[PDB]
Order: structure tokens, then C-alpha cells, then sequence
């Protein structure tokens, strides 16, 4: 509930299903310790990352495979990822959702953050 | 369910709440017809504007009053409105987001069409 | 040079060249009458489209022909058109710049608003 | 000329000036090389950053620091920085473009690959 990837695909119109996301958080010696993955539903959602216990305030990383989604649709994009990096729960835990819409050469991201 | 609006505010990295939509469909005589409108809810979505019956084929045209919305947050912002046109149903019924992010000199939109 | 629109193709990663682009000036009687017009450049660029004289304040449509330009590189698009739709104001800077960023079901326009 | 990167304010409709930029290549051990870097220009432009001779075939890293950016006009911000990520290639058009549009909790990115 408390981190959510929703991910588009602006070619096609549709979500954008089957996109591999790897989250990573910063650890004291500045090295990304790996955090929780998963891959969309036929939705574009990403539920199910993490639990409010394990999702402690620290700089994040959702790196978003896009160079896989294009190619398994026969496409060759440009980017390798989309790389999506914020200080969360800073000032108390907030609900995250993570936001990226598609296209070969092109991505755009979004955050919307909500206190529960 | 056909026709839903989902709009994003990307200073704040909330919904946008609020905000006025004005939907028209093109008539026989080449006019703008009101189709339906209405608000978003407070998370930032508008369900509820048309039904299957009465959302037939034809060109409509979306107008969310993003003027409004910045100027009620004491903002002044670049453009009058985010208008979004496309034909709809040709091929038989679709369901249809229509999906907006704000800035106060920006805007995105992306449509996600799917088949029931 | 008071008015210039940039457009760029996002699904090739270049400048959208030969788009057709309407501008349009909002008249008292709440219609919609021409402005200037093109095509845009190799770059994706259409300048020359008003002088500081005839660019008054008022409200302007811009109205970027996508349909035809996806329907011309064959691929299947959403809208039949994108319109950005905003005043000039001389209280603020000199040069608008209206930018487009297209795919097939997306588009993104900003405007960069400089003296 | 083989590489330039673009960076605008939706917030302000502006370029987005004095904004830090680092460029890294991937090298062989899959760590981050640091390769180029500047501070926009007044117009979001930063030129000059490589030649043809540097710039090869890889894995490229572009660090936008936006946090800093928005911080300098007292904004709060969401991301640390903005990082576009790519192969450079050469069976492609010679020139590339990275173009971002800045704000508080979003960003958009797109490659301008050009000859
Ligand atoms: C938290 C975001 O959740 C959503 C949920 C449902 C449908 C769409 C979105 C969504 N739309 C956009 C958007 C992307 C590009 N241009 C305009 C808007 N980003 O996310
Ligand atoms: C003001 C002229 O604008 C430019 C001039 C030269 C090159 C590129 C651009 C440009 N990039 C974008 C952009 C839009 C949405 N997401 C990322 C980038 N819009 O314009």
C-alpha cells in the first residue's frame, strides 16, 4: 500500500503490462542495497513492493525496465530505464505512487504522494 | 465506465482536485455540442459523465478548466484550458481514460483505450 | 519571433518536420478567427508566424494537425489534433515559445515564455 | 556537437538556468565513469560537453540536478535528481539531444537523435 508503480504505454494507448521494476535504498556507505521487485499486472499496477514496517524513511530508487518492454514488443527504444530516485517518509510515512508513461524515445514520471 | 477523466497535479504531487470538465461531441453541422461534464473527486477522478447508450461514435472533444484550478491555489497560470479531441468508438464500443498532468505553464494528457 | 512553435516526435527521437500548425485569435463574438499558420521545419520549428505589430494580447489557439502527421509516417493515432489554448499577456516576457511533444495516444505541451 | 542536453521549467515556463548536469559513462567493471558535466546556460543549454572524437559507443548517464534547482527558487522538490540513461549508438543519426521538462514531483525526458 505504501509504494505503487503504474506505468502507460503512449504508442499503444493502454497500460503497460509485464514491466520489470526493481527498487533500490541507499545504504550508510552510499551503495544502493536492493529493496524490493516486481513486475506490472495487465493493469500497469505494481502493488505489493513493500509494508509500511519494511519502508523506512531513506533516498529510493524505482528503476522501471523500459529497454525490456520495448524490445518484447519488437520495439528498439532508446533509454536503458527509467530511473526514478526521492527522500521518502522524511517527515512520517506517506503513501507513494509512482508514476511513468511510455514511449520509445521518451518517458515521463510522476509522483503522487498522499498522508494516510 | 466508458469515459473517465484522471487528472494529476505535478507541483503539489497530489490528485487535482476540483477540477471542472466540460465534454462536447461534434454534430452533424459541425458544431460543438455539451455532451456532459462534471468535477473531479478528491482523487482527482471524474466516473459518471456518459453510459454505453448514450456515448455513441463520434468526435468529442474534452475541456478540463485548468485556468481555474491554478488560479483557485492563488496560482496564475499559461494556458486557458487542456483540451483533448479524439473519435471514439468507430470500431465498436471502447472504454476511455483520459488522463491530465498540470503544471502551471505545462501540460500532459494520455488516453488509455481499452475492449470490453 | 514573437511566436514560434516547436514540435518533436517522440516514438522516432527527432524534430515532427511538415507538421501543419493553425493559430488562431479569439474574436469578440466568442469564435475562433485565423491567425497565422505553417508547416514545421526539418528542425520541427515554424517560425515567421506574426511580427510584434499585429501579436496583441488576447487569447490564441494552436492548433498542431497529429492525425496527419502519424497518419503520413503510417502509424495509427488518438487524437485528431492537439490545441494548446492560452493569453498573451504583456505584463510577462517577450518571446512565447509553444513546444509539443507527440506520440500516438499522448502528447505533452509546454510554453517558454522569455525576454 | 555530438551531445547536448536541453532543460526546461514548466513552473515558470523558462528555460531552467544554472542547473547542474553530470555526464557518466558505463565502464567495463558496470560502475559509473564520470564523463562530462557544466551548468546550463541562460537560454537551459548546455553545448560543449564532448566531441566526436570522446564520444563513443556506450552506455551513457545524464544526472540532472533538480533538487538544487528548485531549492535556488524556494520550491520544495520530489526527486533527488533526474536521470536519463542510454546507449549511444552509431548505426543511428550522429547528433543527440536530451531534452527535460522540470517539475516539483514530475519530470519528462526525450531523445532528439539527429544528423
Ligand atoms: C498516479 C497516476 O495514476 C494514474 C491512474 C490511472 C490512469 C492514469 C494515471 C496516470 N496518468 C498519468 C499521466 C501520464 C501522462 N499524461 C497525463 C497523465 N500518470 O499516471
Ligand atoms: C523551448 C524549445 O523546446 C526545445 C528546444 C530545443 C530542443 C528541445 C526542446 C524541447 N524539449 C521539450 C520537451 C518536452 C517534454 N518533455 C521533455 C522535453 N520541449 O521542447
Amino acid at each position: 500500500c505504501p509504494l505503487m508503480v503504474k506505468v502507460l504505454d503512449a504508442v499503444r494507448g493502454s497500460p503497460a503490462i509485464n514491466v520489470a521494476v526493481h527498487v533500490f535504498r541507499k545504504a550508510a556507505d552510499d551503495t544502493w542495497e536492493p529493496f524490493a521487485s516486481g513486475k506490472t499486472s495487465e493493469s500497469g499496477e505494481l502493488h505489493g513492493l513493500t509494508t509500511e514496517e519494511e519502508f523506512v524513511e531513506g533516498i529510493y530508487k524505482v528503476e522501471i525496465d523500459t529497454k525490456s518492454y520495448w524490445k518484447a514488443l519488437g520495439i528498439s527504444p532508446f533509454h536503458e530505464h527509467a530511473e526514478v530516485v526521492f527522500t521518502a517518509n522524511d517527515s512520517g510515512p506517506r503513501r507513494y505512487t509512482i508514476a511513468a508513461l511510455l514511449s520509445p524515445y521518451s518517458y515521463s514520471t510522476t509522483a503522487v504522494v498522499t498522508n494516510p
